[PDB]
């Protein structure tokens, strides 16, 4: 539709080289037709050229018809390596096409916001995106490897047959080409009942052995061995009456398709032999149009999938080319200032409501001041929705109602990119990519070096595990690979943040590790990386007991602040230590 | 091999009338290839009939030519229906043989025994009589519909070009037909290593994809979305350089494959021109020699994957051969006698060593007597060994030394069905066939009517909970349906027992169960149906106070029985319900 020329008059012309490609292949398409419908041309020019008094006029192959006997075999050979070098070139013409396509799509998706990612499931969006270009590359592919040749193959036979023989040759093949295509999509639409009822069959009698094999010994403790064998025999019995079905439906098509070829090649041959012995044609014109339609009739292989399998590429398609629609909903402000890095950095929530799904919120008119250069704590219950104070800082979400400030001036003003650079977090559950753990490190940074990557491993205190480690701070961590403990995963995620180096600092739910005497050490280390280098640092823990020793301490009861203070004076309320 | 006669003499070759459809399919291929022979001769006959002094002689087609032109068209579409024929007849012969195979083969499996199916996986032997099927059914399928053919029609073709032309020409055809096959055979194998490098590419990029679109929050907390941009399309990049050298060998192998049979059909173009020239041939013959070689170059499609998958498929043989050798190994005895039914069920251990691993053994000189139509419980520690004490009389496994009898003679003698009739068995763990709560049921034994199932419900004490079921005893249970707890099963296991009503009886660790109450209702059932018929029953419980009341308690201790006795006589050791 308007998707078709959205890919083909977008990607396969960008750059000159490319289009260039694009050109050699059409050529090459151009020129395999025209060298293909001269083989047989060259092959009446064989026998009209031999078919003379033999015993009185011609005398040596080489003069008589080596020309054409070798002009021959050069069309033939030329066109099929014009075909193979088409294919070969629009291979990689829809490949870069195709990468373009999905490089862009996937920039794409990792500009959408938050909100939209966390309403997909996890594969749902790379299993669009691949499907996606794998749509694009069988569209691209087949309109130039099968559908678009054989047109112009017909073309050009029914131009030739058209020029020297008559109309009627043209009506006989373009009636066979109709013919020959209704049948094989109407009966290969009909032939996937079979092949699906056959599958199923196949996979029943497979199902009923294994069945019969797990309960083994239920099996022969019931004595019902004869029993299990009646019933695998009924199940494959059942699948061989559909596999018949299947063989039988096969010959049907493969005999009808040729049925229609040879009955056009024989009444084509009535009606050149009708000319023949009028004195219009010669007997190599019978040899032409021959060799003609026969010759249309090779490249039609392609035609069992087409009309399913486009259809269910442009569906693919479509669901990419809708990916790339789906609109940033945070969006960065016109003219926007990169701004207040070098200004004691404070954060000033001013009577924010915020809340996913808008009819409830979590944060009520919330309003609170962390200062500049301090280390602040917000401690709540858990589930209390102090979570959020990274999403709505961080600008992975908006405020619906009251602002954000960061030194007097709104986050919704900053620019985008200069707002997220700011701010580095330690987010409650570490990721990992599957990688190296040097990696891992220098995520935060990854234009740093490698003793860079070591000296933040030190700060944070990880170098002697990774020493510990057999391959060193080489080794292969993640899903598929060395396992780690939840401890260590945060003293990652603390390097990360140390190789960012940041102004403004969170620490989300670091102590949601299990182990106390973990969170001890991790709660030192990130004290001493916070000290002295006036790092605005906002701890978000359920257990105060972890970080009664904070500068301030602001308390959140139900989307609301409440007091502040020290640890003493809110220590009072419950969930004390007394039970830890 | 020999694997390939023990197949191809012993399954096709069994009744009339599967003789019959492989002669059928036999006389099929040899009278395709006859026509096939017969369309280029007829097609030469046209030219040879037409090739006339036209204004002089000849009058009408269908008198000059119109049986030569009627025959061509025929030969035509009876050389391909006898081709789809012969694959539609053979296929069936296929079919029935391997149904053959696979039913006997997995006859063979539930013949043999419990130690064989104990050291196997899952689905091995199920994936190994599937793959083993699926190779015979290439293997045929390959040869009749393919390798057959081809050889039959090189062997046409040269005798026809040697009859009529000369040895050159069958030399020439013959040099192509083998260098056609050493090109294919060998540049297919080296497409392989190029599909499985852009293959493990593809899957590369996607996993780069996939990999950063989980890790979604991590990277914009980063600020790394122009890494990952980056990071994806150099995996993309790399994908593309390698279906590069996909497509541009797929260019080789095709351009190459024509440049062979060019090379053929311009060189016996030349040396046909040459003998044209000599008065030796008519022009008609350069059709007929150009059509016979073409015609050989239609058929070879099968080629790219033959060598490989043969091979796999007769290793795929191999195994499932192998299958049907292994040796079962309780053997049942020579002369065997179904016996000891009506006399007084007792069963008498003697001087019993058994134990898997035999160095490391579980029964030490076990001895014991279960006398005749009583209830006798054996009782000892989880793990102690008690739960052989069924593998050992149901025989399967055998005792190393020492002796079982079932009223004085031993069950080496009796006949493995009938003994294997005499006990019926409630294992530890129900299995589910998925399959209704009515046909798990009927599994006691498979040819009682409904109302025997639903009186067996009752009387274990069931039916009531089949009515609360949605769709009554039709309900579908099992790992992939309605999900039943724990004593459900085991009252389902009670049934299918009382279904089979055996005159032995086990009970084995039926009290497996967790809840305390539903064991107490079970114990109480199958008190019930113990009861006042005679059942001898044995119970192997790991709680005597689930079982304190028996007739008689047999304690085991590491392998010999130590005292006998009463509940309370027997209560005086640990394990006391005072905990419980």
């Amino acid at each position: 539709a308007i998707i078709k020329q959205m890919s083909r008059y977008l990607w396969p012309k960008d750059s000159w080289s490319d289009k260039a490609r694009v050109l050699l292949a059409l050529s090459l398409l151009v020129g395999g037709k025209v060298l293909n419908v001269h083989v047989p041309f060259y092959f009446r020019e064989i026998i009209d050229r031999l078919n003379i008094d033999v015993a009185a006029v011609g005398g040596t192959v080489s003069a008589v018809a080596g020309a054409v006997i070798f002009a021959y075999g050069a069309s033939r050979i030329g066109a099929v390596v014009s075909q193979e070098l088409r294919n070969a070139v629009f291979s990689s013409v829809a490949q870069k096409a195709i990468r373009r396509v999905a490089t862009q799509t996937f920039g794409h998706l990792l500009n959408l916001d938050l909100s939209f990612h966390l309403s997909k499931q996890t594969g749902g969006l790379t299993r669009a995106i691949d499907r996606g270009t794998k749509g694009i590359s069988y569209l691209l592919t087949s309109m130039v490897f099968h559908i678009v040749p054989t047109a112009l193959e017909i073309g050009m036979v029914c131009g030739i047959l058209t020029y020297q023989f008559g109309w009627e040759f043209a009506a006989i093949t373009a009636a066979t080409m109709a013919a020959y295509t209704a049948f094989t999509i109407t009966t290969t639409a009909w032939r996937t009942k079979f092949r699906r009822q056959a599958n199923a069959a196949d996979n029943a009698a497979s199902t009923v052995a294994v069945d019969s094999l797990i309960n083994y010994e239920a099996v022969k403790y019931f004595n019902n061995e004869a029993y299990e064998i009646a019933r695998y025999d009924k199940a494959l019995q059942a699948y061989e009456r559909s596999s018949i079905k299947v063989a039988t439906s096969l010959a049907f098509l493969n005999s009808g398709q040729n049925i229609i070829f040879s009955s056009a090649l024989t009444l084509m041959m009535w009606l050149g032999a009708r000319g023949v012995l009028a004195g219009d044609l010669s007997v190599g014109d019978l040899v032409l149009i021959n060799q003609l339609v026969f010759q249309l009739s090779v490249p039609l292989n392609f035609l069992g999938s087409v009309y399913r399998e486009l259809r269910q590429s442009l569906l693919d398609m479509e669901t990419l080319f809708d990916l790339q629609k789906v609109n940033v909903t945070i969006r960065e402000a016109p003219n926007a200032k990169p701004l207040a890095l070098p200004k004691g950095g404070e954060i000033r929530f001013e009577n924010v409501t915020f809340g996913y799904y808008p009819d409830r919120p979590i944060l009520r008119n919330l309003s609170l001041t962390i200062p500049a250069g301090k280390k602040v704590a917000v401690v709540g219950p858990s589930g209390c929705g102090k979570s959020t104070l990274l999403r709505l800082l961080f600008r992975s979400y908006d405020p619906q109602q009251g602002k954000i400030f960061i030194d007097d001036q709104d986050i919704k003003s900053v620019t985008l990119e200069s707002l997220r650079k700011s701010i580095g977090v330690v987010p409650q559950d570490t990721p990992l990519f599957n990688d190296t753990v040097e990696l891992n490190i220098r995520y935060g940074n990854v234009n740093a070096t490698q003793e860079q990557v070591i000296a933040a491993a030190q700060k944070a205190h990880i170098h002697e595990k990774i020493i510990s480690w057999p391959h060193g701070y080489q080794t292969r961590v993640g899903e598929r690979g060395l396992m780690i403990s939840g401890g260590e995963k945060q003293r990652l995620a603390v390097s990360r943040l140390i190789l960012k180096d940041p102004p403004l600092l969170f620490f989300d739910q670091a102590t949601s590790a299990l182990d106390t005497h973990t969170e001890q050490a991790l709660m030192a280390n990130i004290n001493e990386v916070v000290k002295e280098k006036k790092r605005t640092a906002l701890f978000v823990a359920h257990r105060l007991r972890t970080i009664y020793d904070a500068d301030l301490i602001i308390v959140l009861k139900e989307g609301v602040v409440v007091e502040q203070g020290s640890h003493r004076e809110l220590m009072e309320r419950d969930g004390v230590y007394a039970e830890l």
